[PDB]
């Protein structure tokens, strides 16, 4: 069925070969930034560290999956030790928790924490209201396809936007 | 619509009023231990500090999910800081991760960590072997129905045991 992995797989892609994101940054797997450096070798260097193997620049689904888990773990962990985020997160239902995790995964804990108002409405289950507000963000402006999916997940509490 | 929440709801129940678990400790929601004390007052008091109101020992589904989310947070967080658990955790696909969480929710991080040989089989993705091994545990012997569900989840990587 549906889960944070399938959801993020859809939003971030899944690639077994190093590629440039939309800032030209080297990335692999499911939206995993290797480095800002423009050097391809620095990128494979960081890759080999992360995977534990001389990969040249290609990995396996399994390696991409393990990588992904470590990244999600880091998003979740960041939510748990952030006192702005943990209470909204825990107030949420299972489907909407995945939405929040998505945001932290994309822009990081500190950033998602910057959404003070939306976070309130969400914790207060002001669903429609939250969706409207989030839509005005710079986040939506920069990645509207992805944002509307996340946003609509917040409104409905279903996986409708990924099915 | 299947997730860790639906999974543990089934395994542990979802109760909206305080009740005694096996061992007669006061409990609510999804196997949420309130207090070991024999006073129903003490149980209500703890309950009111957790939810944010005077409940009289009755909560809503949302509220019970809030509580469930806090217990789940604790399980994963515990896994994240456990050298014996995190690497197996990260080797697992999402469905299988919920199975591991399930186990930690039931018996505790330290307990699950005891399954040294079964975890290794899990990590190495030796599913049939892991399943065969886990069945020979005391856990299986004590709660064979729930355990077989969890075990079958590890064996297949699907939700079929809960449908
Ligand atoms: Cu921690």
């Amino acid at each position: 069925p549906m889960n944070i992995f399938e959801m993020l797989r859809i939003d971030e892609g899944l690639r077994l070969k190093i590629y440039k994101d939309t800032e030209g940054y080297y990335t692999i797997g499911i939206g995993h930034l290797l480095t800002k450096s423009p050097s391809l070798n620095a990128a494979k260097s960081e890759l080999d560290k992360a995977i534990g193997r001389n990969t040249n620049g290609v990995i396996t689904k399994d390696e991409a999956e393990k990588l992904f888990n470590q990244d999600v773990d880091a998003a979740v962990h960041g939510i748990l030790h952030n006192a702005k985020l943990k209470p909204v997160y825990d107030s949420l239902d299972a489907v909407r928790r995945a939405a929040l995790i998505n945001m932290v995964f994309q822009m990081g804990e500190t950033g998602v924490a910057g959404f003070t108002n939306s976070l309130r409405m969400l914790q207060q289950k002001r669903w429609d209201e939250a969706a409207v507000n989030l839509a005005k963000s710079r986040w939506y402006n920069q990645t509207p396809n992805r944002a509307k999916r996340v946003i609509t997940t917040f409104r409905t509490g279903t996986w409708d936007a990924y099915k």
